[PDB]
Protein backbone atom coordinates (compact mmCIF):
# COMPACT_ATOMS: atom_id res chain seq x y z
CA UNK A 1 0.00 0.00 0.00
CA UNK A 2 1.66 3.40 1.01
CA UNK A 3 4.96 3.37 0.13
CA UNK A 4 7.74 6.29 0.44
CA UNK A 5 11.39 5.49 0.35
CA UNK A 6 13.84 6.32 2.35
CA UNK A 7 15.84 9.06 1.54
CA UNK A 8 19.16 8.73 -0.97
CA UNK A 9 21.42 11.48 -0.87
CA UNK A 10 22.10 12.15 -4.71
CA UNK A 11 25.01 15.29 -4.11
CA UNK A 12 26.48 15.50 -0.55
CA UNK A 13 27.33 18.82 0.74
CA UNK A 14 30.15 19.23 3.34
CA UNK A 15 29.62 19.68 6.99
CA UNK A 16 30.29 22.33 10.10
CA UNK A 17 31.42 24.74 6.81
CA UNK A 18 33.88 22.24 5.72
CA UNK A 19 34.26 20.99 2.19
CA UNK A 20 32.91 17.75 1.13
CA UNK A 21 35.07 14.38 0.22
CA UNK A 22 35.65 16.73 -3.21
CA UNK A 23 36.38 19.69 -2.11
CA UNK A 24 33.05 21.06 -2.22
CA UNK A 25 31.01 22.73 0.49
CA UNK A 26 27.75 23.35 -0.64
CA UNK A 27 25.21 22.14 -3.31
CA UNK A 28 21.49 23.62 -4.22
CA UNK A 29 18.81 24.37 -6.68
CA UNK A 30 17.71 20.69 -7.41
CA UNK A 31 16.41 19.80 -11.01
CA UNK A 32 14.40 16.30 -11.98
CA UNK A 33 14.13 15.29 -15.27
CA UNK A 34 12.42 11.96 -16.31
CA UNK A 35 13.77 11.13 -19.80
CA UNK A 36 12.35 9.58 -22.42
CA UNK A 37 14.46 6.93 -22.06
CA UNK A 38 13.20 6.26 -18.41
CA UNK A 39 16.40 7.77 -17.21
CA UNK A 40 16.44 10.22 -13.95
CA UNK A 41 18.52 13.39 -14.36
CA UNK A 42 19.20 15.24 -11.21
CA UNK A 43 20.87 18.87 -11.65
CA UNK A 44 22.16 20.88 -9.00
CA UNK A 45 24.52 24.18 -8.22
CA UNK A 46 27.88 22.38 -7.75
CA UNK A 47 28.94 25.45 -5.08
CA UNK A 48 32.25 24.86 -3.70
CA UNK A 49 33.24 28.00 -1.66
CA UNK A 50 29.75 28.39 0.47
CA UNK A 51 26.28 28.28 0.29
CA UNK A 52 25.67 31.66 -0.93
CA UNK A 53 24.23 32.52 -4.90
CA UNK A 54 27.48 33.21 -6.01
CA UNK A 55 31.24 32.16 -5.90
CA UNK A 56 32.96 29.27 -7.90
CA UNK A 57 29.78 27.29 -9.02
CA UNK A 58 28.93 24.08 -11.76
CA UNK A 59 25.68 23.40 -13.19
CA UNK A 60 26.01 19.41 -12.90
CA UNK A 61 24.03 16.36 -13.45
CA UNK A 62 23.64 12.45 -12.14
CA UNK A 63 22.02 9.84 -14.30
CA UNK A 64 20.03 6.98 -12.91
CA UNK A 65 18.61 4.17 -15.25
CA UNK A 66 17.18 2.34 -12.36
CA UNK A 67 14.50 5.09 -11.83
CA UNK A 68 16.60 6.39 -8.56
CA UNK A 69 18.35 3.49 -6.86
CA UNK A 70 21.33 3.85 -8.17
CA UNK A 71 23.78 7.18 -9.99
CA UNK A 72 26.31 7.54 -12.43
CA UNK A 73 29.67 9.86 -11.46
CA UNK A 74 28.82 13.96 -11.82
CA UNK A 75 28.58 15.29 -15.45
CA UNK A 76 29.95 18.71 -15.38
CA UNK A 77 27.42 21.06 -18.17
CA UNK A 78 29.53 24.02 -17.36
CA UNK A 79 31.98 25.58 -14.80
CA UNK A 80 33.81 28.69 -15.88
CA UNK A 81 36.84 29.12 -14.44
CA UNK A 82 38.00 31.68 -11.32
CA UNK A 83 39.29 34.93 -11.71
CA UNK A 84 42.49 33.53 -10.11
CA UNK A 85 43.23 37.41 -9.29
CA UNK A 86 40.44 38.53 -7.57
CA UNK A 87 41.24 40.20 -4.10
CA UNK A 88 38.21 38.05 -2.45
CA UNK A 89 37.76 34.30 -3.81
CA UNK A 90 34.76 34.33 -2.32
CA UNK A 91 32.94 36.56 -4.72
CA UNK A 92 35.78 36.44 -7.37
CA UNK A 93 34.15 33.69 -9.63
CA UNK A 94 31.98 34.42 -13.10
CA UNK A 95 28.72 32.77 -11.80
CA UNK A 96 26.66 30.23 -13.03
CA UNK A 97 23.66 29.38 -10.71
CA UNK A 98 19.47 28.01 -10.80
CA UNK A 99 19.22 25.72 -13.64
CA UNK A 100 15.85 24.42 -15.38
CA UNK A 101 15.61 21.52 -17.47
CA UNK A 102 13.26 19.93 -19.81
CA UNK A 103 13.40 17.82 -22.50
CA UNK A 104 11.81 17.60 -25.91
CA UNK A 105 8.98 14.92 -26.35
CA UNK A 106 9.89 14.85 -30.41
CA UNK A 107 13.52 15.43 -31.34
CA UNK A 108 14.26 14.11 -27.65
CA UNK A 109 16.59 16.63 -26.54
CA UNK A 110 17.27 17.80 -22.96
CA UNK A 111 17.56 21.48 -22.29
CA UNK A 112 19.69 22.97 -19.42
CA UNK A 113 18.86 26.80 -19.33
CA UNK A 114 20.69 28.92 -15.78
CA UNK A 115 21.82 31.84 -15.64
CA UNK A 116 25.18 33.52 -15.94
CA UNK A 117 26.58 36.70 -14.26
CA UNK A 118 29.96 37.79 -14.66
CA UNK A 119 32.64 37.96 -11.63
CA UNK A 120 31.12 39.46 -8.68
CA UNK A 121 28.08 38.82 -5.91
CA UNK A 122 25.70 37.76 -8.42
CA UNK A 123 21.94 38.82 -8.25
CA UNK A 124 23.45 40.69 -5.35
CA UNK A 125 25.52 42.39 -7.02
CA UNK A 126 23.73 43.91 -9.79
CA UNK A 127 25.52 47.06 -10.70
CA UNK A 128 22.47 50.74 -10.34
CA UNK A 129 23.83 51.64 -14.05
CA UNK A 130 22.68 49.57 -17.05
CA UNK A 131 25.47 48.44 -19.23
CA UNK A 132 24.41 47.91 -22.64
CA UNK A 133 25.29 43.81 -23.35
CA UNK A 134 24.31 43.54 -26.75
CA UNK A 135 24.46 45.56 -30.04
CA UNK A 136 22.80 44.93 -33.83
CA UNK A 137 25.07 45.54 -36.70
CA UNK A 138 23.86 44.04 -40.28
CA UNK A 139 20.79 42.31 -38.87
CA UNK A 140 23.48 40.44 -36.68
CA UNK A 141 23.39 41.18 -32.67
CA UNK A 142 26.79 41.49 -31.12
CA UNK A 143 27.96 40.71 -27.05
CA UNK A 144 29.55 43.89 -26.30
CA UNK A 145 33.03 44.14 -24.68
CA UNK A 146 33.85 47.43 -22.39
CA UNK A 147 37.41 48.47 -22.43
CA UNK A 148 38.96 50.85 -19.74
CA UNK A 149 39.65 54.76 -20.56
CA UNK A 150 36.96 53.98 -24.04
CA UNK A 151 33.57 54.87 -24.06
CA UNK A 152 32.30 53.04 -27.17
CA UNK A 153 31.62 49.58 -27.63
CA UNK A 154 33.52 46.60 -28.62
CA UNK A 155 32.42 43.75 -30.25
CA UNK A 156 32.78 39.79 -30.85
CA UNK A 157 32.32 38.86 -34.05
CA UNK A 158 32.37 35.85 -36.71
CA UNK A 159 35.51 33.34 -34.62
CA UNK A 160 35.54 35.30 -31.40
CA UNK A 161 37.64 38.36 -33.34
CA UNK A 162 37.14 41.48 -31.39
CA UNK A 163 35.92 44.32 -33.32
CA UNK A 164 36.97 47.84 -32.33
CA UNK A 165 33.65 50.44 -31.87
CA UNK A 166 34.68 51.94 -35.59
CA UNK A 167 34.07 48.38 -36.56
CA UNK A 168 37.83 47.24 -37.42
CA UNK A 169 39.63 43.82 -36.75
CA UNK A 170 41.84 43.76 -33.71
CA UNK A 171 44.28 41.20 -32.90
CA UNK A 172 41.87 40.15 -30.07
CA UNK A 173 39.17 36.84 -29.72
CA UNK A 174 37.16 35.40 -27.41
CA UNK A 175 36.93 31.83 -27.04
CA UNK A 176 33.53 31.79 -28.10
CA UNK A 177 33.90 27.70 -29.17
CA UNK A 178 35.02 26.86 -26.18
CA UNK A 179 37.00 22.77 -25.95
CA UNK A 180 38.40 22.24 -22.49
CA UNK A 181 36.15 20.04 -20.54
CA UNK A 182 33.29 21.70 -18.35
CA UNK A 183 33.84 24.12 -21.28
CA UNK A 184 36.58 26.28 -18.62
CA UNK A 185 37.99 28.05 -21.32
CA UNK A 186 34.70 29.83 -22.42
CA UNK A 187 35.49 33.85 -22.71
CA UNK A 188 39.31 33.37 -22.55
CA UNK A 189 40.42 36.26 -24.20
CA UNK A 190 43.60 36.21 -26.31
CA UNK A 191 46.07 38.62 -27.81
CA UNK A 192 47.24 36.64 -31.21
CA UNK A 193 48.25 33.28 -29.43
CA UNK A 194 48.95 35.09 -26.17
CA UNK A 195 46.44 34.11 -23.29
CA UNK A 196 45.32 37.50 -21.57
CA UNK A 197 42.77 36.66 -19.41
CA UNK A 198 39.08 36.60 -19.88
CA UNK A 199 35.85 38.62 -20.61
CA UNK A 200 34.10 37.52 -17.45
CA UNK A 201 36.63 38.45 -15.23
CA UNK A 202 35.74 42.12 -13.51
CA UNK A 203 38.30 43.05 -11.17
CA UNK A 204 42.44 43.33 -11.39
CA UNK A 205 41.94 42.06 -14.77
CA UNK A 206 45.29 41.08 -16.86
CA UNK A 207 43.32 42.08 -20.54
CA UNK A 208 42.06 44.77 -21.75
CA UNK A 209 38.12 43.65 -22.28
CA UNK A 210 35.21 42.42 -19.99
CA UNK A 211 31.07 42.29 -21.23
CA UNK A 212 28.26 44.22 -19.27
CA UNK A 213 27.72 43.59 -15.95
CA UNK A 214 24.74 42.33 -16.24
CA UNK A 215 22.05 39.19 -15.64
CA UNK A 216 22.60 36.78 -18.38
CA UNK A 217 20.48 33.33 -19.49
CA UNK A 218 22.47 30.56 -20.93
CA UNK A 219 21.43 27.24 -22.47
CA UNK A 220 23.05 23.52 -22.70
CA UNK A 221 21.67 20.70 -24.42
CA UNK A 222 22.56 16.85 -24.69
CA UNK A 223 21.37 14.62 -27.78
CA UNK A 224 22.26 11.59 -25.90
CA UNK A 225 20.27 11.40 -22.83
CA UNK A 226 22.26 13.59 -20.47
CA UNK A 227 26.02 11.95 -21.19
CA UNK A 228 27.34 15.50 -22.76
CA UNK A 229 26.38 18.49 -23.55
CA UNK A 230 27.36 21.58 -25.95
CA UNK A 231 29.09 24.39 -25.44
CA UNK A 232 26.79 27.26 -23.76
CA UNK A 233 24.85 29.22 -26.13
CA UNK A 234 23.78 32.62 -24.42
CA UNK A 235 19.91 33.07 -25.12
CA UNK A 236 19.91 36.81 -23.52
CA UNK A 237 19.35 38.86 -26.58
CA UNK A 238 16.09 36.47 -27.62
CA UNK A 239 14.70 37.15 -24.39
CA UNK A 240 15.81 40.20 -21.97
CA UNK A 241 13.70 43.55 -22.52
CA UNK A 242 15.98 46.55 -22.55
CA UNK A 243 14.00 47.50 -18.94
CA UNK A 244 15.04 44.32 -16.92
CA UNK A 245 17.24 44.64 -14.45
CA UNK A 246 17.45 40.65 -13.16
CA UNK A 247 16.16 37.96 -15.66
CA UNK A 248 16.65 34.61 -14.96
CA UNK A 249 14.83 31.17 -14.31
CA UNK A 250 12.49 29.92 -11.63
CA UNK A 251 14.69 26.56 -10.97
CA UNK A 252 13.29 22.73 -11.32
CA UNK A 253 12.20 21.12 -14.71
CA UNK A 254 10.19 22.88 -17.36
CA UNK A 255 7.70 21.64 -19.77
CA UNK A 256 6.53 20.83 -23.21
CA UNK A 257 2.64 21.69 -23.61
CA UNK A 258 0.79 18.28 -23.92
CA UNK A 259 -2.30 19.98 -25.86
CA UNK A 260 -4.13 22.92 -26.83
CA UNK A 261 -3.45 25.23 -30.13
CA UNK A 262 -0.08 25.64 -28.46
CA UNK A 263 1.05 21.94 -28.10
CA UNK A 264 4.59 21.04 -28.64
CA UNK A 265 5.46 24.73 -26.82
CA UNK A 266 8.51 24.39 -24.26
CA UNK A 267 7.45 26.79 -21.62
CA UNK A 268 10.15 27.92 -18.81
CA UNK A 269 9.63 29.25 -15.31
CA UNK A 270 11.65 32.79 -15.00
CA UNK A 271 11.66 36.01 -13.09
CA UNK A 272 13.08 39.59 -13.44
CA UNK A 273 13.15 42.61 -11.46
CA UNK A 274 13.05 46.53 -12.86
CA UNK A 275 15.39 49.16 -12.18
CA UNK A 276 13.21 50.68 -9.93
CA UNK A 277 12.56 48.63 -6.95
CA UNK A 278 14.69 45.54 -8.17
CA UNK A 279 14.73 42.85 -5.36
CA UNK A 280 12.76 45.20 -2.66
CA UNK A 281 9.50 45.59 -4.65
CA UNK A 282 9.69 44.35 -8.32
CA UNK A 283 10.22 40.56 -8.75
CA UNK A 284 7.70 39.28 -10.98
CA UNK A 285 6.95 35.47 -12.41
CA UNK A 286 6.37 34.81 -16.28
CA UNK A 287 8.01 32.17 -18.84
CA UNK A 288 9.83 31.82 -21.49
CA UNK A 289 9.29 29.54 -24.69
CA UNK A 290 10.00 28.18 -27.60
CA UNK A 291 7.82 26.59 -30.46
CA UNK A 292 11.00 25.90 -32.81
CA UNK A 293 12.22 22.44 -30.54
CA UNK A 294 14.41 25.22 -28.40
CA UNK A 295 16.11 26.80 -31.61
CA UNK A 296 14.42 30.46 -30.73
CA UNK A 297 13.23 31.66 -27.47
CA UNK A 298 10.99 34.38 -26.59
CA UNK A 299 9.32 35.72 -23.45
CA UNK A 300 5.79 35.54 -22.21
CA UNK A 301 4.27 38.78 -20.54
CA UNK A 302 4.83 39.23 -16.64
CA UNK A 303 1.80 38.00 -14.07
CA UNK A 304 2.29 40.86 -13.08
CA UNK A 305 1.49 42.90 -16.13
CA UNK A 306 -1.24 45.25 -15.91
CA UNK A 307 -2.49 43.14 -12.71
CA UNK A 308 -5.08 45.30 -10.25
CA UNK A 309 -3.22 46.05 -6.99
CA UNK A 310 -5.35 47.62 -4.03
CA UNK A 311 -7.49 49.46 -7.06
CA UNK A 312 -4.65 50.16 -9.05
CA UNK A 313 -2.68 49.07 -12.00
CA UNK A 314 0.77 47.89 -11.96
CA UNK A 315 3.52 46.77 -14.73
CA UNK A 316 6.98 44.35 -13.83
CA UNK A 317 8.81 47.26 -15.66
CA UNK A 318 7.51 49.86 -13.28
CA UNK A 319 6.29 48.22 -9.66
CA UNK A 320 7.36 49.10 -6.16
CA UNK A 321 5.11 46.70 -4.12
CA UNK A 322 6.49 43.85 -1.91
CA UNK A 323 3.66 41.81 -1.71
CA UNK A 324 2.77 41.85 -5.28
CA UNK A 325 5.87 40.12 -6.12
CA UNK A 326 5.90 36.71 -7.71
CA UNK A 327 9.26 34.96 -7.82
CA UNK A 328 10.67 31.39 -8.72
CA UNK A 329 7.55 29.48 -10.05
CA UNK A 330 7.12 26.23 -11.32
CA UNK A 331 4.48 25.58 -14.62
CA UNK A 332 1.69 23.08 -15.27
CA UNK A 333 -0.65 22.31 -18.40
CA UNK A 334 -4.07 21.04 -17.10
CA UNK A 335 -6.03 18.80 -19.81
CA UNK A 336 -7.87 21.81 -20.84
CA UNK A 337 -5.36 23.85 -22.26
CA UNK A 338 -4.61 26.32 -19.39
CA UNK A 339 -1.43 26.72 -18.06
CA UNK A 340 -0.88 27.04 -13.97
CA UNK A 341 2.02 28.90 -12.74
CA UNK A 342 2.78 28.58 -9.10
CA UNK A 343 4.41 31.15 -7.50
CA UNK A 344 6.82 31.86 -4.77
CA UNK A 345 5.51 34.67 -3.12
CA UNK A 346 4.89 36.64 -0.02
CA UNK A 347 1.54 35.95 1.34
CA UNK A 348 1.54 33.20 3.36
CA UNK A 349 -0.23 31.28 1.15
CA UNK A 350 0.02 29.36 -1.92
CA UNK A 351 -0.14 31.84 -5.61
CA UNK A 352 -1.64 30.47 -8.65
CA UNK A 353 -1.88 32.33 -11.87
CA UNK A 354 -3.97 30.97 -14.89
CA UNK A 355 -2.69 31.25 -18.76
CA UNK A 356 -5.39 30.44 -21.60
CA UNK A 357 -2.91 31.12 -24.34
CA UNK A 358 0.01 28.78 -23.84
CA UNK A 359 1.52 31.20 -21.32
CA UNK A 360 1.83 34.36 -23.19
CA UNK A 361 -0.39 36.05 -20.96
CA UNK A 362 -2.43 35.50 -17.40
CA UNK A 363 -5.57 36.01 -16.30
CA UNK A 364 -6.16 39.27 -13.78
CA UNK A 365 -7.30 37.06 -10.68
CA UNK A 366 -4.01 35.32 -8.86
CA UNK A 367 -5.86 32.83 -7.06
CA UNK A 368 -4.68 32.13 -3.43
CA UNK A 369 -5.28 29.00 -1.15
CA UNK A 370 -4.96 29.30 2.20
CA UNK A 371 -5.01 25.34 2.47
CA UNK A 372 -1.21 24.96 1.08
CA UNK A 373 1.14 27.41 3.24
CA UNK A 374 3.96 29.15 1.25
CA UNK A 375 6.92 30.29 3.63
CA UNK A 376 8.72 32.11 0.72
CA UNK A 377 10.61 29.34 -0.80
CA UNK A 378 10.74 27.50 -4.22
CA UNK A 379 8.52 24.80 -5.04
CA UNK A 380 7.36 22.43 -7.68
CA UNK A 381 4.28 20.48 -9.36
CA UNK A 382 3.53 18.42 -11.50
CA UNK A 383 0.56 17.24 -13.66
CA UNK A 384 -0.67 13.76 -13.02
CA UNK A 385 -2.98 10.95 -14.65
CA UNK A 386 -4.80 8.45 -12.13
CA UNK A 387 -7.57 6.28 -13.01
CA UNK A 388 -8.90 8.44 -15.65
CA UNK A 389 -9.14 11.75 -13.24
CA UNK A 390 -6.29 14.42 -13.47
CA UNK A 391 -4.57 15.52 -10.67
CA UNK A 392 -1.35 17.85 -9.45
CA UNK A 393 0.87 16.88 -7.38
CA UNK A 394 2.83 19.89 -5.32
CA UNK A 395 5.74 20.04 -2.82
CA UNK A 396 7.33 22.72 -0.90
CA UNK A 397 7.80 23.44 3.06
CA UNK A 398 5.07 23.31 5.69
CA UNK A 399 6.51 25.50 7.98
CA UNK A 400 7.14 27.28 10.33
CA UNK A 401 10.32 27.96 8.51
CA UNK A 402 11.82 25.85 6.28
CA UNK A 403 11.22 22.86 6.85
CA UNK A 404 8.82 19.62 6.90
CA UNK A 405 8.26 19.13 3.59
CA UNK A 406 5.18 18.37 2.58
CA UNK A 407 3.31 16.73 -0.62
CA UNK A 408 0.46 18.31 -1.67
CA UNK A 409 -2.52 16.59 -3.48
CA UNK A 410 -5.00 18.61 -5.75
CA UNK A 411 -8.08 17.84 -7.89
CA UNK A 412 -8.59 19.32 -11.25
CA UNK A 413 -11.71 19.92 -12.04
CA UNK A 414 -13.16 20.64 -15.85
CA UNK A 415 -12.70 24.22 -15.30
CA UNK A 416 -9.12 24.13 -14.37
CA UNK A 417 -9.73 24.93 -10.79
CA UNK A 418 -8.42 23.06 -8.09
CA UNK A 419 -9.39 21.32 -4.79
CA UNK A 420 -6.70 20.83 -2.49
CA UNK A 421 -6.80 16.97 -0.98
CA UNK A 422 -4.43 15.46 0.95
CA UNK A 423 -1.41 17.31 2.46
CA UNK A 424 1.35 14.39 3.42
CA UNK A 425 4.39 14.95 5.61
CA UNK A 426 7.61 13.50 3.34
CA UNK A 427 10.77 15.08 5.08
CA UNK A 428 11.15 16.05 8.42
CA UNK A 429 13.37 19.09 9.55
CA UNK A 430 14.80 21.81 7.10
CA UNK A 431 13.62 21.40 3.55
CA UNK A 432 13.65 24.36 0.82
CA UNK A 433 13.77 24.01 -2.53
CA UNK A 434 12.77 20.37 -4.87
CA UNK A 435 12.38 19.05 -8.31
CA UNK A 436 9.10 16.34 -8.59
CA UNK A 437 8.75 14.08 -11.56
CA UNK A 438 6.45 11.24 -12.46
CA UNK A 439 7.91 8.04 -12.66
CA UNK A 440 4.80 5.46 -13.94
CA UNK A 441 3.42 2.36 -12.93
CA UNK A 442 1.75 5.23 -9.63
CA UNK A 443 4.83 5.94 -9.20
CA UNK A 444 6.83 9.41 -8.48
CA UNK A 445 10.24 10.86 -7.57
CA UNK A 446 11.53 14.22 -6.09
CA UNK A 447 14.72 15.62 -5.90
CA UNK A 448 15.12 17.96 -2.83
CA UNK A 449 17.36 20.19 -0.49
CA UNK A 450 17.71 19.36 3.13
CA UNK A 451 20.22 18.84 5.99
CA UNK A 452 20.81 16.96 9.30
CA UNK A 453 23.74 16.17 11.34
CA UNK A 454 25.32 19.38 10.51
CA UNK A 455 25.59 19.44 6.76
CA UNK A 456 25.83 22.72 4.88
CA UNK A 457 22.96 23.94 3.26
CA UNK A 458 22.14 21.86 1.82
CA UNK A 459 22.61 18.05 0.71
CA UNK A 460 20.47 17.02 -2.48
CA UNK A 461 18.45 13.75 -1.63
CA UNK A 462 15.63 11.89 -3.68
CA UNK A 463 12.79 9.66 -2.36
CA UNK A 464 10.03 7.96 -4.05
CA UNK A 465 6.28 7.44 -3.72
CA UNK A 466 3.30 5.90 -4.76
CA UNK A 467 -0.24 6.95 -5.29
CA UNK A 468 -1.28 5.32 -1.53
CA UNK A 469 1.23 7.73 -0.24
CA UNK A 470 -0.34 10.47 -1.97
CA UNK A 471 -4.29 9.89 -0.76
CA UNK A 472 -4.03 7.71 1.97
CA UNK A 473 -3.54 9.35 5.49
CA UNK A 474 -0.41 7.33 7.07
Amino acid sequence: GAALTEKTDIFESGRNGKPNKDGIKSYRIPALLKTDKGTLIAGADERRLHSSDWGDIGMVIRRSEDNGKTWGDRVTITNLRDNPKASDPSIGSPVNIDMVLVQDPETKRIFSIYDMFPEGKGIFGMSSQKEEAYKKIDGKTYQILYREGEKGAYTIRENGTVYTPDGKATDYRVVVDPVKPAYSDKGDLYKGNQLLGNIYFTTNKTSPFRIAKDSYLWMSYSDDDGKTWSAPQDITPMVKADWMKFLGVGPGTGIVLRNGPHKGRILIPVYTTNNVSHLNGSQSSRIIYSDDHGKTWHAGEAVNDNRQVDGQKIHSSTMNNRRAQNTESTVVQLNNGDVKLFMRGLTGDLQVATSKDGGVTWEKDIKRYPQVKDVYVQMSAIHTMHEGKEYIILSNAGGPKRENGMVHLARVEENGELTWLKHNPIQKGEFAYNSLQELGNGEYGILYEHTEKGQNAYTLSFRKFNWDFLSKDL
